[PDB]
């Protein structure tokens, strides 16, 4: 059922990083990784957690829709991008933890404990700052754990409408070409060390899905295109994308 190909470390220790990749097979029932012992230690979930927050928001009412627009609160921050309104396609692409700290704020602890657990994400503990816990709190998700959420996500089998999964599906879309669609989102979390980069999602070919999670060590924001780039050629590598 699982296989280790120690062979992906080659595509992290060229570029003096250390990391894993988890493939799913979906058709296959097959997965895949560099490292078994990594695949399966929890780290903080950081904005990859804006999924599982996006399909609360949605389902309880805090967002109406995917045009509903988030005004900049008028806080000058440190990234350009978050100052400035939002609707839930934008806030995902770049990632505006100001918007979903708010989003969460609305949920309250009493819900989103409750959600957490109806999707079996992580280790479904919230403790912390309602506003804060999945970039300095308690909650922690394994690659492996994320593949098992989003595999529900793609067949609408959380415990959300399936509307409200439509419609974070859309959000996450990411690249789309004549070979593959990526629904995926990107995270960092740098509050509690090992400090790492993470990259979730699948890849929607003609005929199968590829489910992938990984994350790597990340001590400085320099490599941050990696999470990506590694990915991709992990992908190239098993024929997955040309
Ligand atoms: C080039 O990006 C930076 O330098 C930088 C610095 C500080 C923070 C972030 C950030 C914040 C939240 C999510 C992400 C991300 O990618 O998933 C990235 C980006
Ligand atoms: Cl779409």
């Amino acid at each position: 059922e699982w296989q280790e190909n120690k062979s992906w470390n080659a595509h992290f220790t060229e570029h003096k990083s250390q990391g894993v990749v988890v493939l799913w097979n979906e058709n296959k029932q097959q997965g895949f990784t560099n490292n078994l012992k990594r695949a399966n230690q929890a780290f903080l979930p950081a904005s990859t957690f804006k999924i599982p927050n996006s399909l609360i928001a949605l389902d309880l009412g805090v967002v109406k829709d995917e045009h509903q627009v988030f005004k900049w609160d008028g806080q000058t921050r440190d990234i350009a991008t978050w100052n400035r309104d939002h609707n839930l396609i934008t806030a995902m692409k770049y990632s505006v933890v100001p918007v979903y700290q708010e989003f969460a704020r609305q949920i309250g602890e009493a819900r989103m404990s409750k959600m957490l657990h109806a999707f079996d994400y992580g280790n479904e503990d919230i403790s912390g700052n309602v506003d804060s816990f999945w970039l300095d709190g308690g909650i922690r998700i394994s690659a492996t754990e994320q593949i098992s959420f989003l595999r529900k996500l793609y067949h609408n089998k959380l415990h959300v409408s399936e509307r409200s999964q439509r419609i974070v599906k859309q959000a996450m879309l990411t690249e789309a070409n004549g070979d593959y669609i990526i629904r995926a989102k990107t995270g960092y979390s740098t509050r509690i060390e090992p400090k790492i980069g993470w990259w979730v999602g699948w890849v929607e070919l003609d005929d199968n899905v590829w489910f992938f999670a990984m994350n790597m060590d990340m001590p400085t924001s320099d490599g941050l295109g990696l999470r990506q780039a590694i990915t991709k050629e992990v992908l190239k590598q098993e024929k997955i994308i040309p």
